[PDB]
């Protein structure tokens, strides 16, 4: 059957530097106290205002609510999806970025996890050089931007509090996490771990342990490696992509600081708003009114315009709300980029109007109006689909259940005997109308 290894084989030490070599671990005794005592105080800090919160999530279409508490804290405007949830950084004090803050207790927590962001970077650099040195013997702008940690992302999770899967390969025993890639994030990235816990043929059951295999692999051997107060361990150059690896549960909590460089071409405040932008280059901007004038009708400026009316509505807006007023105990940050957000949204809700009546305009051939058609169809019948599926989301079992502070908002809603509104919610009718035009020619 399958097996494990452990510092108590023989076998562990070679194990891991011929099957874990980009596997780097270090101990407590590596990490100053000072910082040490800052980090773990910053930890408690975090769990007494409540900062921490179980995500609701949705794996093979269905929904689940982790057992893990976690909390985004990285750069201003930045996003980490994550198992379909996009998680909006609480800002830490990013250079010439100063931040209204938050509650003052949890400002200072962000500052700690920034600097101790600082330091595993340092650690991670010197690591990657020792790795490239090591083979090199047998460029730098990588190195750096391999290690450039934009966000963290932290977690707690009480055992005794949880009524725990059985790890299934290699006898490791009860799961925190199972096992997975840590994905979204820059190619061949490093992610570094500050673990922090609390308080026999085998591993230890009552002691905190991250395991690792190779991918597709079950014969070869796992790795469990036990992780006390402060223990820090490195996935460095391509482990993440060639291994596998995931969390055994000990006897008591424990916290976790899990510092990535997350891949965000498309997950930041500034992309989203410039995306924005170049849909509204489409509308005459003199003034913000109803009588919303397009530019151009040429069928590839419209199907610009209507993906981008997606991306903001699903990817910000819906994720941003589906989370409900998380983030307003911890900053105040997100508030006006997300109103700014829905404004722009808003204004695109009458582009569409826009569309629509153009399409239906009476000296438009069907030649030009067939080609808008077909260049609309798909954007408009996503945001129909997506639009149910956000609603059924928040209206789910598991949902309702929530806590109040926590419970999912399906926002933006508006009934259909709303006027404040140039289109409602359901689009199926103009969808299937839609659908018929093509038809018909
Ligand atoms: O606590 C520790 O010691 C180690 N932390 C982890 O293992 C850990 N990794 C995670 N990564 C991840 C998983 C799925 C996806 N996704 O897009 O699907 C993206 C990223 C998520 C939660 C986690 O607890
Ligand atoms: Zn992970």
């Amino acid at each position: 059957r399958g097996s494990h290894m452990t510092p108590k084989d023989d076998e562990f030490y070679q194990q891991w530097q011929l099957k874990y070599p980009k596997l780097i671990l270090r101990e407590a005794s590596s990490v100053s106290e000072e910082l040490h005592k800052e980090v773990q105080e910053a930890f408690l800090t975090l769990h007494k205002h409540g900062c921490l919160f179980r995500d609701l999530v949705r794996i093979q279409g269905k929904d689940l609510l982790t057992p893990v508490s976690r909390i985004l804290i990285g750069n201003p405007g930045c996003t980490y999806k994550y198992l379909n949830t996009r998680l909006f950084t609480v800002p830490w004090p990013v250079k010439g970025s100063n931040i209204k803050h938050t509650e003052a207790e949890i400002a200072a927590a962000c500052e700690t996890f920034l600097k101790l962001n600082d330091y595993l970077q340092i650690e991670t650099i010197q690591a990657l050089e020792e790795l490239a040195a090591k083979e090199k013997a047998n460029d730098e702008v990588d190195i750096k931007s391999r290690a450039a940690y934009n966000v963290t992302l932290l977690n707690f999770m009480d055992p005794q509090k949880m009524p725990l899967k059985e790890e299934p390969y290699f006898g490791m025993g009860k799961m925190a996490v199972s096992w997975h890639h840590d994905e979204n994030l820059v190619d061949r990235s490093a992610v570094a771990v500050y673990s922090y816990s609390c308080e026999l043929e085998g591993r230890d059951p009552d002691i905190w342990h991250v395991g690792f295999k190779i991918s597709w692999d079950i014969e070869t051997p796992g790795l469990a490696i036990p992780l006390h107060q402060g223990d820090c361990y490195f996935m460095l150059d391509d482990l993440n992509a060639t291994h596998q690896h995931c969390v055994l549960a000990g006897s008591q909590p424990r916290f976790s600081s899990t510092h990535r460089v997350a891949e965000c071409s498309t997950g930041t405040l500034d992309y989203i708003l410039q995306r924005c932008q170049l849909a509204l280059q489409n509308v005459c901007d003199d003034v913000d009114n109803d009588d919303v004038s397009l530019k151009s009708f040429e069928p590839a400026v419209l199907k610009q315009g209507e993906e981008i009316h997606n991306e903001v509505e699903f990817e910000w807006l819906r994720q941003f709300w589906f989370q409900g007023n998380r983030y307003r105990k911890c900053t105040d940050w997100w508030c006006q980029p997300m109103a700014q957000l829905e404004a722009l949204w808003k204004k695109m809700e009458g582009v569409t109007n826009a569309v629509l009546h153009e399409v239906k305009r009476e000296g438009l051939p069907v030649e030009q109006r067939n080609e808008i058609l077909t260049a609309i169809l798909a954007s408009l019948t996503a945001r129909q689909n997506l639009r149910r599926e956000w609603h059924a989301r928040c209206q789910s079992r598991i949902a309702r259940t929530l806590p109040a502070d926590q419970k999912p908002e399906c926002r933006p809603y508006w009934e259909k005997d709303d006027a404040s509104m140039p289109l409602p919610f359901d689009l199926t009718d103009i969808v299937s109308e839609l659908r018929g035009q093509l038809l018909e020619a």
